[PDB]
């Protein structure tokens, strides 16, 4: 038995706040452009193109559901 690791336990507490903050299930949130399709397990890129004439042509972040931002939703991420 030489395995044995921790995670953040208890994540959900009343110190944080989060208010229309999740992924999956979303649709494109530009005017009109209502783009329901499910995106892939994969925020890496994800293009609201689809098929039907709703492609707006530039991928959004399906973990924070808006603009694909070069950064991070909440914060960045590590090997550790
Ligand atoms: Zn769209
Ligand atoms: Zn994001």
């Amino acid at each position: 038995g030489h395995m044995g690791e921790e995670q953040y336990n208890r994540y959900q507490q009343y110190g944080a706040e989060e208010c229309v903050l999740q992924m999956g299930g979303v649709l494109c949130p530009r005017p009109g452009c209502g783009a329901g399709l499910l995106p892939e397990p994969d925020q890496r890129k994800v293009t609201c193109e689809g098929g039907n004439g709703l492609g707006c042509g530039f991928a959004f972040c399906r973990e924070c559901k808006e603009a694909y931002h070069e950064g991070e939703c909440s914060a960045v991420f590590e090997a550790s």
